[PDB]
């Protein structure tokens, strides 16, 4: 019948997607003219040292350093955590997948707290794990009482927690995180958006908690989503096995060089973060004035809006796309009544608001 | 105790590797002045279009195309196979792993034919599969009779086969491949080195054999090992599930752009391949004259040598490294007596032979 595992054959058929360069040409626009606010990308791009370095790669024909030593030394300086705790991956996506495949046997359970990042449930499915959903409360805070109860009853092995959360941008309180860390479970804290907040990274907590992992990325604030480079802080008892099991070469020389180059320009990284945090405030006020949008407070580089007044989030998203403006809408049941608008340049917000006005 | 799956806690401890730049300083040389013949890399590098493109990436801050549409159209044109058969990976390494993840449950069996590429047994271990070893014969050819008997006895799910093989460079004769394809098993044919041979790629066979996958890479002939981009031809009944199960974004925009750019210059790709093939013959004759090396015939961009009695292969490799030439030495018991010498520029061969004469 088939060589493919039956569990994977039960996944929904792949729905092809047209690149935004294809939407661009279908609208008769240049790709750079699309206002792309649907993936939390940083439209300022990375510091100028990155493109200078990418254009002068001296050894493209040599395998990259599988230990990412240069970058891990730079991340140890950046984070204050010793490099022996730090692993680099081809995006934080690779590290989420690596953790699941190294921790979860077939049928093991993870806890998820929706609405949250869709890759946790996708990676659970492809890795043969079951998901226990413990929905967030109406203000998007964790229901810690329910997490404790399901963890005691069903004995899941892992819980993935995003802070600031995707898609609403709220943060997890220290006491809530510590309560969950008391449970016999591996806690993966995803700090993909932490730089847009004034909250300190918890990378250093892995020295005191051997059931905590903290994940970070260059994809968002550092403007390197296309290059695929992220990293995490891991307890020594975990990372010793991840070194043994990980693929050697998924992090390309272009990823290594770009991340190192980005860290050479802290002024640029601070300034672009400050520009996006400032625009987040302006965008919030502008969305709040739209009669059919109810934005939520956010510590990230995006704003979630409840769509009200009988307006359909899918039609709104499709109408904006026809005008050359991309925002995020949701197919799943937990998020079908919302849209998520990423923070871009002020000019991007202006185009978005002008298009919303024309649709209102 | 540990959160790590039990089968992974039995993997051998990780052995750290000195990075190439650090090794070069330790040898007292600029990295560009090291003669690096230990990893089958192409020292001519990729076509000039690649660094032109890498220096002008428009959208580094945007996620890459998870469907690799531009590259797959270019690969369809290059290969003669329709794009619906073609998947792109973060190196051929990603596709090797992806196939095992999608086909093998823990405890399923896979056939391997050592000595061969170490990643098949590594990926099998990480995925919890059981390896059935059917060793190659002394001339490194497959033992087809034994593969057939073992497959009928043990009912493994898949077999990976390298052609040209790494480390000796022999090719699987097409009649042996067909005999294995006649078995109820998934055959993954790894053509990482096929461009260095005069044998046509079997990608086209995938249309007629729904138990055949053919893997290819940009890391070797095309000089893009650092950028991490490979691809494969897959039966339609398989690739439809791989699309559903694969990670979306492991192939970076730099990988997509560099592979497309390399394919813009078939003149360069053919010329550097021809230069390496020519140098392979010259290198083979020179190594053969060395009284303590027994080179094997090869269709790849490397030559395996058996080191004759009384010479320590590890000391040989370390002595050459001290003189600025890197060759491949093996720790595993199967290959401990052999060294593998990659083909480089003619001047690299000259440096290597000068160093050998000084030993
Ligand atoms: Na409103
Ligand atoms: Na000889």
């Amino acid at each position: 019948d088939s060589f493919i595992r039956q569990h994977l054959r039960k996944l929904a058929p792949y729905q092809p997607i047209l690149p935004f360069e294809v939407l661009s040409s279908r609208l008769g626009r240049k790709p750079e003219d699309i206002v792309k606010l649907d993936a939390n990308e940083n439209p300022y791009g990375p510091p100028p040292e990155v493109m200078e370095a990418l254009g002068s790669i001296r050894f493209p024909y040599v395998y990259p350093d599988p230990e990412s030593r240069r970058l891990r030394a730079a991340l140890a300086q950046d984070s204050g955590l010793e490099s022996e705790y730090i692993l680099v991956g081809c995006g934080a996506d690779e590290l989420i997948d690596l953790i699941m495949r190294c921790v979860l046997d077939p049928g093991d359970k993870i806890v998820d707290c929706p609405p949250t990042f869709t890759m946790y449930e996708f990676d659970a499915a492809v890795n043969g794990a079951l998901v226990i959903k413990v929905p967030r409360r109406p203000d998007f805070s964790l229901n810690v009482e329910q997490i404790i109860e399901v963890v005691k009853q069903e004995k899941p092995k892992c819980i993935f927690l995003t802070s600031p959360n995707n898609p609403d941008g709220s943060i997890i309180d220290d006491d809530d995180l510590l309560k969950i860390l008391e449970l016999p479970i591996l806690v993966v804290l995803d700090e993909a958006y932490i730089e847009f907040s004034t909250i300190e990274s918890k990378m250093s907590w892995v020295k005191k908690h051997d059931n905590l992992i903290v994940l970070r990325t260059f994809s968002k604030r550092a403007g390197l989503a296309g290059l695929r480079v992220g990293y995490g802080a891991f307890p020594l008892s975990i990372i010793k096995y991840l070194w043994r099991a990980k693929q050697p070469y998924n992090v390309s020389v272009a990823a290594e060089i770009s991340a190192c180059a980005a860290l050479q320009n802290p002024t640029y990284l601070e300034n672009v973060k400050d520009a996006l945090v400032k625009e987040r405030g302006r965008l919030f006020d502008l969305l709040k004035a739209v009669p059919f949008l109810k934005p939520f407070p956010s510590h990230s580089n995006f704003i979630l809006c409840e769509v009200t007044s009988g307006v359909d989030p899918k039609k709104l998203k499709e109408d904006l796309a026809e005008m050359g403006v991309m925002i995020r809408h949701y197919s799943n049941k937990e998020l079908k009544g919302y849209v998520r608008v990423s923070v871009g340049k002020p000019e991007h917000t202006d185009v978005l608001m002008n298009c919303i006005s024309r649709l209102s």
